[PDB]
């Protein structure tokens, strides 16, 4: 145990670092941040009357939901997982509900913005580097992490030496470059079988140049699994000249 | 005794804080928005760039006298409860810089407080001839943190259009330019909190995740033991609006009677 909580407390759950592979320390290169940061001025309307709310008097599960509408509807169920309605491979804007609606902070439509409540772990893969895994069956649809960083304009992320750690959020691009500030999202291998699927969130702003980016399960994660999304094509298409997926998969595209 | 709301907060604090009346045949206030955190309507340009942040590098739980947050607020005022040293100047009250996210120590550090959020057992009341008040449920051992005065970031331009001012509270005290907080249309518990002359809590200066010097919050302590049932007070600032209106603390000492 390299580390006991990566997170340094911040998180609901410690994330400890484990190693019995090689002989490297827990990473240090960067800077644990639970929330996303920015250095440069980023003009984010937090005006609060800019905010479309809802004035749900239920526990905004009824299709009244101005927040579920926004959203198409309120895409969670009882237990803040996601429908099997949910398009996996096309997901919608999910609208949680925010400070300037008139229901209590534990309706249906709050589960993002709650925090991560899985138990995840650091750890030194064979052929990959450092990895992160579930220590716990996680259920499909269910909320895993947030991918957390610097928020960047896409004229800084392409003078940035280092993109290993970016992430695109709208196609004006704005990014998330998590390789000087992140969470343990940064440590997130590729897969091309994914487990784990990113999905555009708003909860206390409504600036849509600056969604949050969550992931959920794409299936059912047996504790010990590593989790793994999708990078997309830009990485595999010059990154991959150098790097190769080694998933370890029947379909790897870019092996 | 009605209990008229079980919790005007509709849970975003740690604890629910209930409105009850057992005076008049009034309902539980409703003409604002209770906000836990506070928010602006007007864009208010605060530093939060990570990298202007004064941050430490302890190792231990921020009680070394390296802890350089614990320097810029002159020492770590905080014990192990989180409660203030009996050396708390009461009546001249220090900056407090509490540790922020670009520290290196952990989030259970001691210099970590007001950031953690209100703990104590409130009850939002009617009282006999003050209007709505705030009171304990709970005894309050001194230099507890009690409640942060929270809602809307104006100016002092903005501040004096504003018709109803009976919600304010001055920051940045001159400095050139004053900011102010106007609990009138957005706001928590504290806008709640009547004045006295005796006053059992104390406003005091701190910053926690922007050091942006325009923009403190305001943390009030218990300023002695307060029991049960007793009513919250601080000292407002009467300069004017006590013109007419007359302080009813119901203290001996009461200077605005
Ligand atoms: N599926 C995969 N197969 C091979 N290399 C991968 C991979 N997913 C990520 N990587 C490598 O991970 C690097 C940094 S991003 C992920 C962090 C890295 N695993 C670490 O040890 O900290 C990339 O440069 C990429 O080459
Ligand atoms: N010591 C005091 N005696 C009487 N009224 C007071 C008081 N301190 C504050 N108030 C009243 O509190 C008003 C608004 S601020 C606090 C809210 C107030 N308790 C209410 O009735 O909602 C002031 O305008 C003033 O009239
Ligand atoms: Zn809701
Ligand atoms: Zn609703
Ligand atoms: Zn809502
Ligand atoms: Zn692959
Ligand atoms: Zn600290
Ligand atoms: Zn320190
Ligand atoms: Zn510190
Ligand atoms: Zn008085």
């Amino acid at each position: 145990i390299v580390s006991r909580d990566i997170a340094r407390g911040y998180e609901r759950i410690p994330i400890p670092c484990v190693n019995a592979v090689d002989s490297e320390p827990c990473p240090s290169n960067y800077k644990y941040v639970s929330q996303n940061c920015v250095t440069s001025p980023m003009n984010i309307d937090r005006n609060i009357t800019h905010l479309q709310y809802c004035v749900c008097i239920d526990d905004c599960s009824s299709s009244n939901c101005m927040c579920g509408q926004l959203s198409m509807r309120c895409w969670y169920d009882k237990d803040g997982r996601l429908l099997p309605e949910f398009n996996m491979a096309e997901p919608p804007l999910i609208f949680e509900c925010n400070h300037a609606c008139s229901c209590w902070r534990n309706c249906r439509n709050r589960v993002v913005q709650n925090g991560l409540r899985a138990r995840l772990q650091l750890y030194r893969t064979r052929d990959m580097g450092w990895g992160v895994r579930s220590l716990q069956d996680i259920p499909p649809g269910t909320f895993v992490c947030e991918y957390v960083g610097e928020l960047i304009s896409d004229s800084e992320a392409d003078v940035r030496e280092e993109d290993s750690y970016l992430f695109d959020l709208d196609n004006e691009v704005y990014c998330i470059d998590a390789r000087f500030y992140g969470n343990v999202s940064r440590f997130i291998n590729h897969h091309c079988e994914p487990n784990l699927v990113p999905v555009r969130v708003f909860m206390a702003h409504q600036d849509l140049r600056f969604p949050r980016i969550a992931f959920f399960s794409t299936r059912l994660i047996e504790a010990g699994e590593q989790l793994g999304f999708d990078y997309g094509e830009r990485f595999w298409d010059i990154k991959g000249k150098l790097f190769s997926c080694r998933c370890g998969s029947p379909k790897c595209r870019h092996s």
